[PDB]
């Protein structure tokens, strides 16, 4: 093709597909890939995040700084795995004193893991590696990876997490990932659960799914992409703010990452995984990824049947759980 990355991703299907048959590692590549500063037209004038995303797009082998090994020695039923960054302290705290406490109702086990990568104090970021070094020992949940933790290095937070599921979490029944602004009802997320068959649960994949989405090609816009990095549209995927899958899936889906360039937008790096294992996300109703009615937010009975909502404030999380541990005496 034309576009950058449909270009190299083409080359990798040739790579792993026999039947498309008629030199540098696109894994653990680290220095500058200095090619793409000719073979992508217009690349001196790219933002810097761009430029970025496509000298290093090559290395995914990054180690974990910070890691909690020994997370899953009791088999979960459910693994939250939330996306954060070093300064949210506070979300992060907010989310531990609400949905996202650890909890083993009916032998089901509920583990936490927060996401992070560096915030380096090259790239101007305040040092706040102490305070992080206790929160870490105090509430043993952080995972840290030696990566720049950036919204175009999302993507390599997803694949270095479905790793450490490979590694050190395989035989949790299900994930829920999602970022710290969210709030989750997970009680309902785990009375659902425990309604799916064997059959549904074995690939589940449900979330806030858009289909027949392309690129914003708006450059003033957040999820901004040229024409010349990618072209045509996205797979379906679920994006928002969080999204819940079986185990099983997570495997997969770790196992099937190789085959995939890394893409500016994790959310859409995902559907493109899963799209290449054969499988469509399911949209699911619960998934408020821009919020409920205004009226609405008021009553704690508007949240009772919800899976996640996007956005809530740390007060606001720990207000609605608490209000929520009673809902079935009002509503
Ligand atoms: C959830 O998992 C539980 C185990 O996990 C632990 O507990 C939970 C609550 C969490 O804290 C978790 O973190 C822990 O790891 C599980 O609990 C277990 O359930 C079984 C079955 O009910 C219990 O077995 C019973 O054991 C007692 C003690 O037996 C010993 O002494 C007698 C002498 O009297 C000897 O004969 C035995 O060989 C043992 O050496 C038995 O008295 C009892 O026997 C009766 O019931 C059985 C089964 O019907 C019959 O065959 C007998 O004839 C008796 O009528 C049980 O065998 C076990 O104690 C219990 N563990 C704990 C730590 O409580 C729980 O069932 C899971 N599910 C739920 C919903 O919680
Ligand atoms: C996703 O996360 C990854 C992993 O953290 C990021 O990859 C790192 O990106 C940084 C840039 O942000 C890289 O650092 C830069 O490397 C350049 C190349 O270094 C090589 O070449 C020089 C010259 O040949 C050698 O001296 C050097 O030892 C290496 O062999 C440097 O030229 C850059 O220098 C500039 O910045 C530094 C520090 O700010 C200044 O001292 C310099 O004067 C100059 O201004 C810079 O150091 C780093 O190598 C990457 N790491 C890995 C492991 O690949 C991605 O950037 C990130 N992606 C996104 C989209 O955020
Ligand atoms: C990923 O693995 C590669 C391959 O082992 C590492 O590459 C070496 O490490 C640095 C990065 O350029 C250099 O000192 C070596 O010359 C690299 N080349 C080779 C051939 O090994 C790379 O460092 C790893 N990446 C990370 C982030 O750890
Ligand atoms: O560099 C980043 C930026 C974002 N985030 C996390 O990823 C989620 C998505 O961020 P954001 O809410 O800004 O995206 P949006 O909801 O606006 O699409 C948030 O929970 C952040 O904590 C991150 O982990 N690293
Ligand atoms: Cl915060
Ligand atoms: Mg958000």
């Amino acid at each position: 093709p034309e576009a950058y990355w449909n270009r190299e991703q083409e080359k990798l299907n040739r790579q792993y597909n026999p039947i498309l048959s008629m030199n540098i590692s696109h894994l653990n590549y680290c220095e500058p890939d200095l090619r793409v500063t000719s073979v992508v037209t217009g690349f001196n004038n790219l933002p810097d995040r761009f430029k970025d995303f496509l000298l290093y797009l090559r290395c995914r082998n990054y180690s974990l700084l910070i890691d909690q090994p020994d997370k899953c020695a009791k088999k979960p039923f459910l693994l939250l795995a939330i996306k954060s960054l070093t300064p949210h302290f506070a979300r992060r705290q907010a989310i531990r004193e609400s949905w996202g406490q650890e909890s083993n109702a009916g032998n089901q086990t509920v583990v936490r893991v927060f996401l992070l990568g560096q915030t380096p104090p090259e790239d101007n970021h305040p040092d706040l590696s102490d305070m992080l070094k206790f929160e870490s020992e105090k509430h043993q949940d952080i995972l840290m990876w030696n990566y720049r933790d950036t919204f175009f290095n999302l993507s390599l937070k997803e694949v270095l997490f479905l790793r450490w599921v490979s590694t050190s979490c395989p035989d949790t029944e299900f994930v829920f990932k999602g970022d710290d602004d969210v709030f989750v009802n997970t009680h309902h997320i785990l009375n659902y659960l425990n309604s799916l068959s064997k059959t549904k649960a074995k690939d589940l994949f449900i979330g806030d799914v858009i289909h027949n989405a392309g690129p914003h090609r708006d450059k003033k816009l957040k999820y901004y992409i040229p024409e010349v990095v990618y072209s045509g549209l996205y797979p379906p995927y679920a994006g928002g703010g969080g999204f819940l899958y079986s185990g099983h899936l997570a495997l997969r889906l770790y196992h099937i990452t190789d085959q995939v360039h890394l893409y500016p937008i994790d959310d859409v790096y995902t559907g493109m995984c899963l799209q290449k294992l054969g499988l469509v996300p399911e949209k699911h109703k619960g998934f408020r990824t821009f919020d409920i009615e205004e009226k609405n937010k008021n009553n704690i009975c508007s949240y009772v049947d919800l899976m996640l909502v996007h956005s809530r404030k740390p007060q606001e999380m720990i207000d609605i759980w608490s209000q929520l541990q009673s809902a079935h005496l009002k509503c």
